[PDB]
């Protein structure tokens, strides 16, 4: 993982 989702998520945003 719930947490290497998140690194996906800033990655979005980032991108």
């Amino acid at each position: 993982t719930a947490i290497s989702v998140l690194l996906a998520q800033a990655v979005f945003l980032l991108l």
